[PDB]
């Protein structure tokens, strides 16, 4: 069956920091984008949407509009990776990935956010 | 104009030893496409029921659901992921998660109350 794999599922970060956290999938031989869907969200709000080759926008939550976005390189070599620039206490909280290519899965990770220090 | 999954309740209350039968629509424009979907049923983390690709997994599923759950097939050609439990315990009371891929994708949660059994 597939399955998606997490390396961490569970990031801390400090406030203000750049956050890139992952969700692994398998690709044999190369990247079919037709039959892609990958989803982040959290607490019910829509992070990112890639669907069928191509990111949505359209849906995406106010909180995470100038934020968000998933690493299209890191796709081919079976990643999804969502970037989250200026990490804010806001952003602490339980992520889910979800993917779907010849089979689905989803994968929990949780983010701690450390308060300003640096 | 994504793809949307419904659900006609997001609450239902059974009774205990009764059977439950919970509902998520998807739309289905033209014929059904068995190649392209995923039905997807987990409680808790629990996987219920898997259909990929046209049929059942069952190699995945958990113990207590082994001879309890299935998915309505023929639902699924009128757009109803349709999950049947048979024989409603306490246990089944909780938070269920259809999950969906046909075309796009979309989740929704229901939850279940099991009202307690009579001593009549
Ligand atoms: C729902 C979804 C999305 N979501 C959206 O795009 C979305 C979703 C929601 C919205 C927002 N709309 C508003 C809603 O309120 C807006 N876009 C994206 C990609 C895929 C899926 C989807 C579809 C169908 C089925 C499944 N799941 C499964 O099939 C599944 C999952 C997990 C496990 C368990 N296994 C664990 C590993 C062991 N592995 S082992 C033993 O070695 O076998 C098993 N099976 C998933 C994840």
């Amino acid at each position: 069956a597939f399955t998606v794999t997490v390396p961490k599922d569970l990031y801390v970060v400090e406030y203000g920091s750049n956050m890139t956290i992952e969700c692994k999938f398998p690709v044999e031989k190369q990247l079919d984008l037709a039959a892609l869907i990958v989803y982040w969200e959290m607490e019910d709000k829509n992070i990112i949407q890639f669907v069928h080759g191509e990111e949505d926008l359209k849906v995406q939550h106010s909180s995470y509009r100038q934020r968000a976005r998933l690493l299209k390189d890191q796709l081919s070599l079976g990643n999804a990776a969502l970037q989250i620039t200026d990490v804010k206490l806001q952003d602490a909280g339980v992520y889910r990935c979800m993917i779907s290519y010849g089979g689905a899965d989803y994968k929990r990770i949780t983010v701690k956010v450390n308060a300003p220090y640096a």
